[PDB]
DNA sequence: CAAAGGCCGAGGAATGCGCCCTTTTAGCCTTCTTTTGTCAATGGATTTGTG
């Protein structure tokens, strides 16, 4: 919902697209780092996460 | 006039999961200035030598 706020307030339909389309980008993207940032009791960084 | 079936939705495992790029932040790594511990001199005040 965070990412989604993030993502609604980027929209612009000049392009034409779907709101979907684009906002499932933020909305992945925050809960990944939400995942990768407060799951484990010990926090690894993102990117060694990715590694 | 009902039945089979095509459709949609409400609910779950999981073989499920970002990438490329800019920008700050940590920390290690060298270089230098200063406080500190050390070696040698160099007299100088008790300790002993003397009769």
């Amino acid at each position: 919902n965070i990412g989604l706020m993030k993502a609604v307030d980027k929209f612009e339909y000049r392009r034409g697209y779907k709101f979907s389309t684009y906002a499932t980008w933020w909305i992945r993207q925050a809960i990944t780092r939400s995942i990768a940032d407060q799951a484990r009791t010990i926090r690894i960084p993102v990117h060694m996460i990715e590694t």
